[PDB]
């Protein structure tokens, strides 16, 4: 007699799970997610914007540091997403329950989200978290202001169907820093070629290549700051070593074309 196997858990890397208190980035917008997963505050005169959660078990200390910032629950008006995997969109629903705020996605989003990530391309059932709904449709290139930032909305499919960039214009100096939040271009452990849940994946992640090269991008960020080499835990050269959209999207096909190649060979 040979049980089904327990559920597993979507268990991460512990610096995913590490508070940090509030990092600037500039005048209006801080990290005050993990060491190792991006979440964003943008707050101004109007309230304030959520660029992400991170895992679902982050939700209160989220709220913790937006408390610290002066950002209080009624505050929250506005959650935006990169994607909605769990480890970024995971504590979504809870917040939606303990704040004012209301969600913004795409279609492919809303509905991946609405889904609480199951049934997803590449993943099935492996990493659920619980389901939200969007509150407003955003269509690709369409602008959300909240206090006077303007959020523009660039569709970059191919990690997740919806997955999207966020670009905005802050400041730091009285000068402009147009920041360009880069959705993951990673295909970690996906079936690229003929894949029939996802025909035309090459072609989108290499517009997708393109869209993030082009970005108005003074500074890139991304969700798993690794990516952008960013770290966190660096402080005041937390963003030093950031590279560019630029190099972001050529490392990114680089890669890409190397995982094709050992696709084929496997
Ligand atoms: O850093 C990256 O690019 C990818 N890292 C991740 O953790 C991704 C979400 S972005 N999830 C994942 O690989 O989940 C795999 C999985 C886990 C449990 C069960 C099935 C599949
Ligand atoms: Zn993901
Ligand atoms: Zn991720």
């Amino acid at each position: 007699e040979v049980p089904l196997p327990q559920l597993r858990a979507y268990t991460v890397d512990a610096s995913w799970l590490q508070p940090m208190a509030p990092l600037q980035i500039a005048d209006h917008t801080w990290q005050i997610g993990t060491e190792d997963l991006t979440a964003l505050l943008v707050q101004t005169p109007d309230g304030a914007v959520l660029l992400d959660g991170g895992m679902p078990q982050m939700a209160s200390h989220l709220l913790d540091n937006m408390k610290a910032r002066g950002v209080t629950p009624r505050d929250l008006r506005l959650i935006l997403l990169s994607h909605a995997h769990a480890d970024h969109a995971g504590p979504v629903a809870e917040l939606k329950r303990r704040t004012g705020a209301k969600v913004a996605a795409n279609a492919e989003s809303a509905v991946l989200l609405a889904r609480g990530g199951s049934d997803d391309l590449h993943f099935g059932d492996g990493i659920t978290y619980p389901p939200a709904n969007a509150d407003r449709i955003v269509m690709d290139g369409e602008v959300i202001t909240v206090g006077g930032i303007v959020f523009t909305a660039h569709f970059m499919a191919g990690h997740t169907p919806g997955s999207t960039a966020w670009t905005w214009t802050d400041t730091r100096n009285g000068k402009p820093v147009r920041i360009a939040y880069a959705d993951s271009l990673s295909a970690p452990g996906y079936q690229l070629q003929g894949n029939p849940r996802y025909p035309h994946l090459i072609e989108d992640y290499r517009r997708s290549f393109a869209t993030v090269r082009a970005l108005p991008c003074d500074v890139l960020l991304t969700p798993h700051p690794g990516a952008s080499n960013w770290d966190y835990a660096a402080g005041a050269r937390a963003g030093a070593k950031a590279l560019t959209c630029k190099a972001y999207a050529d490392a990114a096909e680089q890669k890409f074309d190397g995982q094709l190649a050992k696709e084929t060979a496997g």
